[PDB]
């Protein structure tokens, strides 16, 4: 294939839509609704050139909407969950539990200090800290003072976590006593009744920026809130137990945290940073752990090394690569109360995109179906042209809805060719992403992984 926000013969323009977001466009591709041609026909370079000069803040900022921003923030809900069951245990690590209450209490204390340091909506934290319960506390204090954090992953080496940091603006590091030093140059604190601040935030407020040159996929609350409810791709609620053991800078990390703590759920934090596959085993049987996230290359290792990682287990979830059907089935032959999904998406789009339930008649197959886009996201198969793929036929898979990251801190024409106008959108002005991933839609309407496009 030969996608047309890369390379086109007719030249390109700059769209600019009411929140001041800008789109790169192919010139011969009719406008879409929503949008306006900001810099007139020019090499994609001039192009490019133009938003990277005039593009300085990726947060929507225009004339203010009809109908009032829908939903409460990630923290907020969390607090609701705290007021109700606050001697629920909320966090699990080693041989420590951490309340609901104490939790939310230990983070509006480091909160409080936040807002005293200059945290305010539109300012960005960075936390720097190994997987326990200051990194909950730190993250979930950044979002309760109406900033937005970035997890930066102390696996990583300096240079890498330094780049990333000076990339987000962040004038604030919440830090540990044994990694101090590590990070210089930005303001540093450490973590040490208060109560829940009211300090404006909204869901259209960046709640984290997560990094994988660094790429930093900002994204407001409701990507996270979009994601996380009103959803059964998984069991949500309080007899939940979800184990915390992906990359914590990455956007499965949420499903994980989020998952649970908006419903009430317990969380297991996993020691290290990496997910270890003895631990998880371990782990699922002290803690009675009910849904495990895996890529696919950790679940097919747990399936055939640590099969018991799976007891009492009610859902496994495959992500990242495509999906090994032999594995898929002897997980199905193992463990016959195992409800078991494919899941699929950009950090780009927030945690899944699209999801498949895995039926009986998907183990005969050669690969898994990636399924059904979650609600209120969509996904669209197009041709070259932007036009939608003949049903079976293969193209490009685009993300939309409400899991958009606002875009790539620092990089806004990065940003540009890839968080592009929505041609199929109503009056109103929206974007896709571009997977520069190739698929293809079956008769019933599910999606099937194809390959990269190259």
């Amino acid at each position: 294939m030969s996608n047309p926000f890369e390379e086109y013969d007719g030249g390109h323009v700059v769209l600019t839509d009411a929140l001041g977001r800008h789109s790169l466009w192919p010139a011969g591709i009719a406008v879409p609704a929503g949008w306006s041609v900001r810099h007139g026909t020019d090499s994609r370079e001039g192009c490019l050139a133009h938003i990277e000069h005039h593009w300085t803040d990726l947060r929507p900022t225009g004339p203010a909407v009809e109908r009032a921003p829908a939903g409460a923030c990630v923290h907020e809900l969390f607090e609701a969950q705290a007021a109700r069951a606050p001697d629920a245990v909320a966090l699990l690590h080693e041989a420590d539990e951490l309340t609901y209450g104490a939790l939310n209490e230990r983070a509006n204390r480091l909160a409080h200090r936040l807002v005293g340091l200059g945290v305010a909506p539109g300012t960005l934290v960075g936390v720097h800290l190994e997987r326990g319960f200051d990194m909950v506390v730190a993250l979930l204090a950044v979002l309760k003072a109406g900033g937005g954090y970035t997890m930066l992953d102390p696996q990583f080496p300096v240079e890498r976590l330094a780049l990333s940091l000076e990339d987000t603006g962040a004038p604030l590091l919440v830090t540990s006593r044994p990694l101090s030093g590590r990070l210089t140059g930005t303001t540093t604190l450490y973590v040490e009744p208060a109560g829940n601040l009211a300090t404006g935030v909204g869901p259209e407020d960046v709640a984290c920026v997560m990094f994988t040159r660094p790429k930093g996929v900002m994204s407001p609350h409701r990507a996270l809130t979009g994601t996380y409810l009103g959803q059964d791709y998984a069991g949500f609620g309080p007899d939940e137990v979800f184990l915390q053991c992906s990359p914590v800078s990455w956007d499965a990390f949420g499903l994980e945290l989020f998952g649970a703590l908006l419903f009430g759920a317990r969380c297991v934090l996993q020691s290290g940073q990496n997910p270890d596959p003895l631990e998880i085993g371990e782990l699922v049987a002290r803690h009675g752990v009910t849904m495990l996230q895996l890529s696919a290359s950790l679940f097919n290792f747990l399936v055939d090394e640590v099969p018991e990682a799976f007891e009492g287990v009610r859902y496994a979830i495959t992500g990242g690569e495509p999906a090994s059907v032999p594995h898929v089935a002897k997980a199905r032959r193992d463990h016959p109360a195992l409800r078991l999904g494919n899941g699929y998406g950009p950090a780009e789009s927030m945690g899944f995109t699209t999801h498949h339930a895995v039926v009986a008649g998907d183990l005969s197959g050669t690969a898994l179906p990636i399924g059904v886009p979650l609600a209120g996201k969509r996904a669209y198969v197009l041709d070259d042209d932007l036009k939608p793929a003949a049903n079976g036929a293969l193209g490009e898979l685009y993300v939309a809805g409400a899991g958009l990251a606002h875009g790539y801190v620092s990089r806004p024409a990065l940003t540009a060719e890839r968080f592009v106008a929505d041609p199929f959108a109503g009056p109103g002005g929206e974007r896709m992403y571009r997977t520069g991933d190739l698929a293809r839609r079956r008769a019933d309407g599910v999606l099937e992984y194809v390959g990269r496009a190259d």
